[PDB]
């Protein structure tokens, strides 16, 4: 009983299992080496990293398997050890999304708790809840028995592949909500074509690399051309190697550790442009209280002025009770009032945070030039 | 060429249709009557009710059709609007959630033009995904043809039916979402119990009503039994007839018409009922700003008093620059003279907005009550 000589398709797919292992390897290596990186975001990081080596050892040793080895139970385990490695991928981008979003969500309510309610629910969730779905196709969804209709990938039930597929699209429509809404609010923290850049290679490459192999598995039957299949699997695996230079490599910190060892973003750079050092701002409360301002204005080294607590209750009236609320005249004469103060304060330039104070209020008005976001 | 004598399940569904054309058509009417009621989110719930009347007069002239007709295309088309008038209204209800959601998200900015250009692409856009997936193919690429090999219903090609599959598990995924963020942002103003229970019931309705079928949509083929397929059709009827319950029919203004034709409230509400009428504050500078915790206790008559600003900088020192800084004596000193001048002034009670202001302050260090969330 010889085995017989695989075609050219095997050995692609081991070299690319062979340098997806090799490429994960050097990045669990410095993950784990170094003690200052333990910060709670650095443990999913290291989760999606072991999670793809071990991925790249199965795929290795299933060309073992099937290379001068001739078993039948390990290519089983093989397969489900697979499986198990590609699920446990999946729910690391599915935790590393949801950690950046409420990361970047909880500069604005301003209440942050907790290390062990919130990071370990979902660390344990992932490889754990691969658990079930990595012994699921082993325990009793096999194809020997005769009677599993055993669909795409042999041996392999078309159940357990149809929840699969099921799983994936839910996860797929999940991180595509969460990063609409992390582009929104990073979209107010800014031209164009880098805003869209920022988050758009990434979904598109998640996309464009785990669609095909689902639609198949839906779409398919048992009698289907062999090479169908071969060239379908190739994306995941791409994936899988592309993933760590742009989830990893990319933060600056080990950047330093590999180089030791070898809307109002805008508005700040055309005042810093004009050379104006000091400007003025009309806006609300909650903005002002917000703190975006001085920071994106310090950045850049401009200082803003605000008026005092009874001119922004002024304010207040004059854009809400004023030109919202239908009196355009007290509205119009409050935010007149205001910046004439301001502008003898010494205020170069006026900003007029929200449209209320620019309906009412133009460049004729103002000695200084009057900007607007 | 007799017509076949019905099924007792086709009057089944006949019965349904018409119940739901019925219970659909006063709402529609009554939406579009009053014209006090072209509030923009009015607008999206007159889409759903009309959405679901038109899959009612599709069931019930279908089921016409079937009996003492005896036409091919009338039927043809027939199925092709129920389709068309059940994506309108799984996309009619993701856009009400979405308005809800954005609506909660932002108090000040939802009323204003940008929400009205919101709901006008919103609804474009889900009536024309309708005419994309609805009448356009299934007035093509149908199975009263050469072998095509149409799927559970007939006549459906296989394609179509896993396409609409997998729209529907991303468009799940999408208020899966959604539905979590809700959950947690009103579980703040909190009792808990009418919340939770709201929001753990509404989503299930929607997720137990369409997601029998869904799943035989994949699982099976032409040679299957038909009582398979007769029976999981019946929970999408009945989830068109449970739907203008739940989301119309339920706020008071429609009742008076009808009628006419025919963590925080709980401190608030315990604060209450404890007789106190004054409380202090200690907590951060944009939860003071905010406006919540007045809010909430004027709700019930208690008025809160916070610190001036020199003090709340003293405060905000005292859980950043102290307790959180680990200089835990800076942050109970500035914490605790808080506190003194704040019961001088005639405080009974003082509440601790962060657990920091808890960590160093405990009962015995002032005369009045320490309460928390």
């Amino acid at each position: 009983a010889p085995l017989p000589s695989p075609k050219a398709w095997d050995v692609v797919l081991c070299i690319s299992g062979t340098l997806v292992s090799c490429e994960n390897a050097l990045v669990v290596a410095i993950i784990v080496g170094t003690p200052a990186f333990r910060a709670p975001m650095f443990l999913l990081v290291g989760s999606l990293a072991v999670a793809d080596l071990l991925a790249g050892l199965g795929l290795v040793l299933h060309f073992a398997a099937v290379f001068c080895i001739g078993s039948a139970e390990m290519s089983l385990v093989l397969v489900g050890v697979l499986a198990m490695a590609f699920t446990a991928s999946i729910g690391s981008l599915l935790a590393i999304t949801v950690d950046r979003y409420l990361s970047l969500y909880n500069a604005l309510t301003y209440y942050s708790e907790t290390t062990v309610t919130r990071t370990y629910v979902m660390l344990a969730l992932v490889w754990g809840g691969a658990l079930g779905l990595g012994l699921l196709p082993v325990l009793a969804w096999n194809c020997l028995d005769g009677l599993t209709t055993c669909g795409v990938v042999y041996p392999l039930s078309k159940n357990h592949l149809v929840v699969l597929a099921i799983a994936f699209f839910m996860v797929f429509g999940i991180m595509l909500q969460l990063y609409a809404q992390i582009c929104r609010i990073v979209c107010r923290h800014a031209a164009t074509r880098k805003g869209i850049a920022t988050l758009a290679v990434v979904l598109g490459a998640f996309a464009a690399c785990w669609l095909p192999f689902t639609v198949y598995c839906l779409l398919g039957d048992a009698h289907s051309p062999p090479l169908y299949t071969y060239l379908t699997l190739l994306p995941a695996t791409y994936n899988s190697m592309i993933n760590p230079i742009i989830y990893a490599f990319r933060n600056q910190d080990v950047q330093k550790v590999l180089w030791a060892v070898c809307m109002i973003e805008e508005t700040a750079k055309k005042v810093k442009e004009l050379g104006f050092k000091k400007a003025g701002l009309l806006a609300t409360t909650g903005t002002i209280v917000s703190g975006v301002y001085e920071k994106e204005f310090s950045k850049y080294g401009v200082e803003i002025m605000t008026p005092t607590e009874d001119e922004q209750k002024d304010v207040m009236r004059g854009i809400y009770e004023g030109v919202k609320a239908g009196n355009l005249k007290l509205g119009r004469e409050l935010l007149l009032k205001t910046a004439k103060i301001l502008e003898e304060r010494g205020a170069e330039c006026i900003i007029a945070g929200c449209t209320e104070v620019s309906v009412v209020l133009k460049q004729d008005d103002l000695k200084v030039p009057l900007i607007d976001p």
